[PDB]
């Protein structure tokens, strides 16, 4: 019995801002 | 018996934003 | 017995923006 | 004088795939 | 005089793959 | 005079892979 688990990878669930200007 | 499973690559679930001006 | 999967791969649940301004 | 310019947003230019066997 | 400019924002130019077997 | 430039956020041009097996 093999298993293969892979998750989450290169994922993005958090924020990627370039700038911000108020 | 041999499973492969993958879930969740290369996604976006959050926000990416270039840039923000108010 | 062979079991392959694969789920939400390059997939966009969140918000993608070039740009934002007020 | 105003400009604004966006390009690529969201596009896919190489190769996504779920899965592949040999 | 105002610019704006944003390029290359969640987009993909190179390979994603959930998984391969030879 | 205002300039606002921002590039290559977010974007992969690499290689991302969950799993592979030879």
């Amino acid at each position: 019995k093999l298993v293969f688990f892979a998750e989450d990878v290169g994922s993005n669930k958090g924020a990627i801002i370039g700038l911000m200007v108020g």
